[PDB]
Formats: C-alpha cells, sequence, structure tokens
C-alpha cells in the first residue's frame, strides 16, 4: 500500500545523455544511434536568440562548429540536419548503451518522467504532467535544456519531450521529439503566454479511486450525479469537461473499488463545492491531477 | 525555476538488483561484488512468518534452496551468513555493474531514494525521509522486500535503507544494509505499530527557504523570534524542537536569501498560527517537510 508520486527508473535514459556545445552555448542532447539530438536554439548566440533565423544561422555553420561530448569521449560530428525545432548531428560512433526507443507525442493531461541534466550528467528524476495548455511544471534551470521525458513500457522507452524553455509564470515549455512544440510556443527569447490552464478531472477521480484503495473514505457519500449536472460544477471550478471515453477509462478503478464513476463524481462536485474543511486525501489538502488512471493502476492493486 | 520531489538518477541500483527465491517466497536482493543481500524472511514459509526463529530456520537451509536470478541468468549461491535481519549470500559472479558504494546508517529527518522492485526487476523511484518515529510513507506491495534506499554523492552509491514489511497504519519500515531495523520494529508477522509521528521542523524551514529562492514571498512578515520562542510555539504544533546545530546548518540558505534563520522562524510561527488561507507555497496547501536543507541547495544550484 502508500501512494507516491512515482517516475520511471532512468538507467536506461541516463545512458543516452551527452553535452552538446556550439560557440558558447551549452545543452544536453539525446544519443541514440548514431544520431544526437538536441534543442537547435544551441546554434545561438546571446543575441542570436532574440529572434534568431534558424535556417540561416544554420547554413553558416559546418560539422567542426558542434562539440559533443560523451563522458570524457568526444564525438565526432559527421553530419547534420534540421528537423523542426531539433538539432539532430549524425556522429561517427553509435551509442552502444541504445535501448529499445520509440518517439511518441503525449496527450494533455498524460504523465511522464523526466531526467533532469546539466552539461550531459544526470541530477535527479521526477514526474510531470503535460497540463491542459501544454505546459508542464517542470523544475529546470540553466543549462537544462535537451533534457527529456519519457515513459518506460516493457523495455522500451517511449520518448515524448525534450526541454526548450521556461515561460515567465514559471512553468515549462518544449517540443517532442520530432521538434514540433506542445502548444503555441516558439523558440525564441521573446515573453510568451499559457492560455488559461485547467484540471484534468480524469485525473482527479482517478486519484480518489486511488485513496479509496488506500483506505481514505471520508469524501465519500451517498448521493449521485449525472453527467450533465457534475460537468456544470467542473465548469465552474475550472476543470476540463468529464466525457464518457474519460468514464469508460476508469472503469477498472470503478469496478475493484465498488464505487461507480458517477458516484464518485458525487463525491467530488461535494469536494469542490466545500472544501475539504481540514483534512487531506494521500497526504494532500489538494485536489491532485498529476496521476493517471493508468498511474493509480501501475501502483495500487 | 520550479520545484520537485526529485529522486537520484537511479542506472547505478538498477544495475545491482536481483531476484531471489527460497520455497515459494520470492523477494529483491541486492548484488554487489559476489554478494547477495536480501530479508532474511525469504526463508520463511506461510506458517514459518507468524512467529520464526530465523536461526533454526537457517540450519535447515542448504545453498541449493537459494535461487537467484539476475535477468534471465541464474547466479549460483556457494554460501550464505545471516547479519541480523539480513541475508547475505556468496555467489559465484561478482556483479560487473558494481558501483563505488558504502553502506550507511542514515538519521531521521533525511531523505533518500527508493527503487521500488519486484522479481527483481526496477518498477519506479521517489524520495522519502525517515519519519521521526523511524517508518517512511513508501508506495510498497507484495513482492517489493529487498528494495533498497540510496543516497549519491559524486559517484558514491550510499544504501541506507532496504525494505521489509508495511505497518498496519499503512507506513513501510525496514532496516540498514547491516539488517538492524530503522525503529522498534520486528520482521515478523505480528501486531506492531509506528510511535507518535512529528514534523521536521528543519525541513519545513528548508522549503519556505526554496518557495523565497523561487520567487515567493507572500508568507513572510516582518517579526521575529527567539529560538526558545520559536520552539514553544512548535512543540504546540507537534513540530520536532528546532536546534542551533539546524539553524547553523540553514545559514547558507539564509544568506543567500538575506533572511535570517529566526525571520523565517518567525513567519513559520506565523503559517501555523493562522494557517495560509487558501494560498498555497510551491503548489502544496500544507508546509512540506520531507526537502532536508541539502536537497534544496543541490535543487536551486
Ligand atoms: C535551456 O538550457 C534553457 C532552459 C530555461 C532557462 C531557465 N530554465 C529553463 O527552463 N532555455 C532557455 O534559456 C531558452 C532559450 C530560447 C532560445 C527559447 N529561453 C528561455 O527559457 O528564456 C526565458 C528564461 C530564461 C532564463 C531564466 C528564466 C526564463
Ligand atoms: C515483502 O515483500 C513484504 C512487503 C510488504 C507487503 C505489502 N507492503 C509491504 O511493504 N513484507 C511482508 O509481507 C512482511 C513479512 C514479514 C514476515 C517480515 N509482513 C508485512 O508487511 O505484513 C503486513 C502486510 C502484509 C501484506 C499486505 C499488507 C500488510
Amino acid at each position: 500500500s502508500g501512494f507516491r508520486k512515482m517516475a520511471f527508473p532512468s538507467g536506461k535514459v541516463e545512458g543516452c545523455m551527452v553535452q552538446v556545445t556550439c560557440g558558447t552555448t551549452t545543452l544536453n542532447g539525446l544519443w541514440l544511434d548514431d544520431v544526437v539530438y538536441c534543442p537547435r536554439h544551441v546554434i545561438c548566440t546571446s543575441e542570436d536568440m532574440l529572434n534568431p533565423n534558424y535556417e540561416d544561422l544554420l547554413i553558416r555553420k559546418s560539422n567542426h562548429n558542434f562539440l559533443v561530448q560523451a563522458g570524457n569521449v568526444q564525438l565526432r560530428v559527421i553530419g547534420h540536419s534540421m528537423q523542426n525545432c531539433v538539432l539532430k548531428l549524425k556522429v561517427d560512433t553509435a551509442n552502444p548503451k541504445t535501448p529499445k526507443y520509440k518517439f511518441v507525442r503525449i496527450q494533455p493531461g498524460q504523465t511522464f518522467s523526466v531526467l533532469a541534466c546539466y552539461n550531459g550528467s544526470p541530477s535527479g528524476v521526477y514526474q510531470c504532467a503535460m497540463r491542459p495548455n501544454f505546459t508542464i511544471k517542470g523544475s529546470f534551470l540553466n543549462g537544462s535544456c535537451g533534457s527529456v521525458g519519457f515513459n518506460i513500457d516493457y523495455d522500451c522507452v517511449s520518448f515524448c519531450y525534450m526541454h526548450h524553455m521556461e515561460l515567465p509564470t514559471g512553468v515549462h515549455a518544449g517540443t517532442d521529439l520530432e521538434g514540433n512544440f506542445y502548444g503555441p510556443f516558439v523558440d525564441r527569447q521573446i515573453a510568451q503566454a499559457a492560455g488559461t490552464d485547467t484540471t484534468i478531472t480524469v485525473n482527479v477521480l482517478a486519484w480518489l479511486y486511488a485513496a479509496v484503495i488506500n483506505g481514505d473514505r471520508w469524501f465519500l457519500n451517498r448521493f449521485t450525479t449525472t453527467l450533465n449536472d457534475f460537468n456544470l460544477v467542473a465548469m465552474k471550478y475550472n476543470y476540463e469537461p468529464l466525457t464518457q471515453d474519460h468514464v469508460d477509462i476508469l472503469g477498472p478503478l470503478s469496478a475493484q473499488t465498488g464505487i461507480a464513476v458517477l458516484d464518485m463524481c458525487a463525491s467530488l462536485k461535494e469536494l469542490l463545492q466545500n472544501g475539504m474543511n481540514g483534512r487531506t486525501i494521500l497526504g494532500s489538502a489538494l485536489l491532485e491531477d498529476e496521476f493517471t488512471p493508468f498511474d493509480v493502476v501501475r501502483q495500487c492493486s
């Protein structure tokens, strides 16, 4: 028993992290096979980041302008291209620690693990959710760009995120591994506004089920609600609308606990209108929304 | 910017996990050099666990009663010894992935990463504090015994915890790698209970400092307080007394923020006396006590 924000073991991803230096810009890169993927803004200078023309800055570069360091071993850049916002550096050595991997684009509401790296060396591992407004609430300092977010399935690492920037509000933004930003952001050093964020309702419900599975039952009630009457309340508190597809995905958790999804919705509705009144759920005084139904099942039983 | 509960990169510990089987009991072991460490209750059967004499159970065992798997490869047990509640199984192969490592016993209030494992396979990683009552609030299912807690310092993995059991309140109990329990618990299926817990004051202060470092000041005030005057409010709120040694350890954070320790204590005092009035700190509606001062400095720098 017990319930914790839990990351995937990071070994397979640690063996893929390298340092990429171009001029006096150093960030992290992902060495898979004979390719190193990194944020394209590594080619920019301090004054170039204000509003760069990347196709121009890149045509003025050659292989020898990219210093790639794998621990101490300097890798030789023998090629390069640009795919949207990522640089792909062809190198002479294929990464021997390369795991079974995929590149995937995750949906808002899904979670993943982040290996925070600086100068090519892992610093720590933590879980994030892709917020509905396509930002993530990370922990990223100068030098952390090129850090990846990922999930593991069987022995396969599905890379889903590469870090590029921090917004003025302090949340974080980046791309999938094909270089397309999550959300309406660009890799230019200019203030950019995230859309208004909202709470991931299906995740809150899963976490309430995790709580019941762990013996937290004070918030249950005998009332029930319609899906429509529930979404009317969620709208008021800035919660994502709940669809039948979400209701269907909570099926397993509803079955394990014997609590109908709409009954749990009645619980959530009560919690929203009245707060918790000094009580907690799995150690939080807030309604947690960074646990998917999958995250709940994986950790409960 | 940003502040997350962050685990150490776990790759060096994944390489040390193995499966250990005796009878029909299976749990995890820690393979370092030619020794596999695991909980001794792996030699117990269903009936044994109620009231076992481990010396008497172990004399009755042969090396070949122990099945150890490192991935696909069976490892041959060539010796065995019992040290307190831990079993040391000598094997015919030194772990080639053995990292620089030490065994240490941690103090109440310190933190470590847990690599949750099942059938010798890493499952996830998260951060824990050793509570003042010598339990941890972990996430552990059947099969997880032998999972280890650790910190990393430069190249050295310091192992500090091995998982053995769950208490009735849903918290977790275990030993150091010498097999000596943390807290007054025993590895048998009898009724036992955690002592009364308290909040780790020094850590709450470390976290308030992280909140200021990351740009948040709403909870500060113009007041101040003497150590004794602070500790009188602490005792009333079930917080550990704050010592001058805690104050000294909080020095560097005090210096980076320009906020005197005792001034942050008056802030905490006001927070305890008033609550938070619907506001949050680093995304929590509760005062977080599972970050040490070292955790803050490490993540914020
Ligand atoms: C990449 O290493 C870095 C990550 C930022 C810096 C601090 N925390 C992060 O997540 N990225 C940048 O500096 C990035 C480069 C542009 C060409 C997009 N720009 C950025 O994030 O600027 C905003 C900012 C910079 C420094 C501190 C706070 C915000
Ligand atoms: C070892 O794999 C296991 C870990 C427990 C299982 C549930 N969560 C954990 O942390 N340890 C035991 O089952 C332990 C065996 C003794 C003879 C040392 N007893 C134990 O934890 O008893 C309480 C319990 C067992 C099963 C489910 C819930 C609580």
